Formats: structure tokens, sequence, C-alpha cells
């Protein structure tokens, strides 16, 4: 039903045509359109499928947005801009500034290849920001990866480099905001038991020790080592393989959380219940390394980078780094006077 509403040509609200497809999830989609009322701009209109659990995100996203948006209506704090929601043919659809690709799909169209180490460091310095000024208002994004990190513009220049032996994409201008709050939870409001895209899920959250804040840390510090490496770091959709590559790359979870997760069958007595011979283990032990290994460089500013995505993946969420803290970590002094 949403693909008979969603096409190029279609005029939705009587004012916003469709150009083409942006991305497609579960949620609905979200669309290229041009505003025939506001002079042709370009917007993105997010069409939500008419379906209750995915319905209640997209009020609950609007919600949001009008309080972040009038809380910063300049957007120094690089959320995404909410233009305006209207319904279509039964569908929420809710209009936003059109942004350049997420930073999943530059990785992706690039083959798969990391960003150098600048862009890294002010990608990294925006989210951080971003998602503390979330934490300020009290609020859990709980959804953050990739797909929903987006260049403001995704121009590009291209030159051969020869250190890969093939024309190259880059960056003009790093910039990114923050998209997708239907997930968004305040302190207040109830916090359901599962949250986060499988591979961005803290410890917290995949033991059911209850979360807030600091699962989004952990959700920044997997962002980070991804845009450093390429690839994903947890490719797995099943939790004990993700808990073992967990501890393959960043050692054994604490005694104390162990112990306290209501989730027996992950264990025995203590420790994790994995077969490391098995055909699984023995793909986990070759693949997955200790956290330091990954780094392609003993150069000053990756092992700052480590440094700070190490504490990011502080598996007890009441010892793990603080955005606010993560703000004055020194892999950010280079983007600063001194
Ligand atoms: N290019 C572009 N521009 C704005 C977006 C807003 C969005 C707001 N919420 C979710 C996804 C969204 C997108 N994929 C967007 N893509």
């Amino acid at each position: 039903s949403m693909h008979l509403i969603c096409q190029s040509g279609d005029v939705l609200s009587a004012r916003y045509e469709i150009v083409d497809t942006l991305g497609e999830g579960a949620f609905g989609k979200v669309v290229e359109c041009i505003d025939h009322k506001a002079g042709g701009r370009h917007v993105a209109v997010k069409i939500v499928k008419n379906v209750d659990r995915y319905c209640e995100a997209a009020r609950s996203e609007i919600q949001v947005l009008e309080h972040l948006n009038t809380t910063d209506p300049n957007s120094t704090f690089r959320c995404v801009q909410m233009l305006e929601w209207f319904e279509h043919h039964g569908h929420i659809c809710i209009v936003f500034e059109l942004l350049g690709l997420s930073t999943y799909d530059f990785i992706k169209e690039n083959g798969f290849l990391p960003f150098r180490l600048d862009h890294i460091r002010k990608m990294a310095y925006q989210i951080c920001k971003s998602v503390n000024f979330l934490h300020s208002n009290k609020l859990t994004h709980t959804d953050l990866k990739p797909e929903n990190i987006l260049f403001v513009q995704s121009d590009y220049t291209e030159a051969y480099n020869p250190k890969i032996k093939r024309d190259e994409r880059t960056l003009i201008n790093p910039d990114i905001k923050v998209v997708d709050f239907g997930s968004a939870t305040y302190d207040d409001e109830h916090h359901s038991t599962l949250v986060s895209t499988r591979h961005y899920r803290a410890p917290e959250v995949i033991l059911a020790l209850g979360w807030s804040q600091p699962c989004d840390v952990w959700s920044i510090g997997c962002i980070l080592i991804e845009y450093y490496l390429g690839f994903t770091v947890f490719p797995t959709h099943d939790s004990k393989e993700h808990l073992a590559m967990m501890e393959r790359i960043l050692g054994p979870l604490p005694k104390h959380m162990i112990q306290k997760t209501r989730k027996r069958k992950y264990f025995h007595h203590d420790r994790l219940d994995w077969d490391e011979h098995s055909s699984a283990g023995r793909y986990v032990s070759r693949a997955c390394k200790p956290l330091k290994e990954f780094m392609l460089s003993q150069d000053v500013e990756h092992e700052r980078l480590f440094d700070l995505i190490q504490k990011m993946l502080e598996y007890d969420p009441a010892k793990r780094i603080t955005l606010r803290e993560a703000l004055k970590h020194p892999f950010f002094d280079l983007l600063k006077k001194s």
C-alpha cells in the first residue's frame, strides 16, 4: 500500500512532488521532493508505514523535534530541522530539510573504505556535541548508527589515489547532522527493554540491565571504529556471538554485570558459554582482534582516537566516559585554537 503513494511524480498534500527515494526501512521511506509552494526548494519527506508501532514512533519524533528545533532554531547542535508534518492517504509524513548521503551510504558507495582521520575528528566532534545536547535535555537517542548521521552536503572531489590503484571520492565538507528521533526517550518516559540496532547495542541493553544516556556513548564508540575501519565491527545478528565478539576485542565482561543479568541463557558459572573451537568460535578468533590491534598506525593521533573509543566502549555504563568529558579529550585538541 505504501508503494501506491510514494512514486516519482506523485504530489503529496498538493505541495510536494516526489523526485526519488533517499532511503527505505521497515518504518517506511524517505523521499526527496520538490516543494512547489516554497519556490522549488528540495526537501526530504518521511512517509511512515501505516502501522501502530511506527505510527506512534512518528508522533513521538514530532514531539521531540518540536522541542529540539525550538530550543535550537539555528541548529547549533546539529539535529535535523523538521519543517512540517501532515497526513497523506492515511500515512503520516514528516518534512525535513534536505541533507546529503548518510555516513553509511558514503562508506558503502566508496567500496567500504574508511574516512581520513582528520574527517573522522571533525565528524566525531559534531556527533558528540549533538548527542550531548540531547543528553542536556534529558533525552537518550537510542538508535545512533552511521545511517542516522548524515552529511549536510555530500559534494566530493575526485583524484586518482594510487595507494589503492583506484579513482577516489573525497568529501569537500564533512559537516554532519543527526537524524531519526522516533526512538528518542526522555529520562522520565518508559524505557523499552530492546533498543538500538543490533550492531550498535550496548552490553547493558543486550543483558537487559537498564539503560540511559550512556548507551548512546557505546553506540558512538562503534560508529567511530567503523569510520576508522570502513566496516562494521560487530557484524552479527545473534546476541551471544555479539558478546563473544566483544570479549575478543575488549576482554571479558565484568563479573558483576554477568551476575545481574536476567539473561541466564548466555552464561555458565561467571563466563560466557562460548565454545572457541566451534565453527562460529574459530571465525570470531581470526576475524575479531584486541581493539588496539585494529590500529593502522602508531602515530599519536591514531592512539588518541583509540583511547577515546576504548573509553566509549567501557562495559560498565556507570564508568563509561560521558560526552561532556569526551568533548575535552585530546583527540579533539587539533580542532581548537592551541
Ligand atoms: N537526505 C536526507 N535529508 C533529510 C533526511 C531526514 C531524515 C529524518 N529522519 C529519518 C531519515 C531521514 C533521512 N534519511 C533524510 N535524508
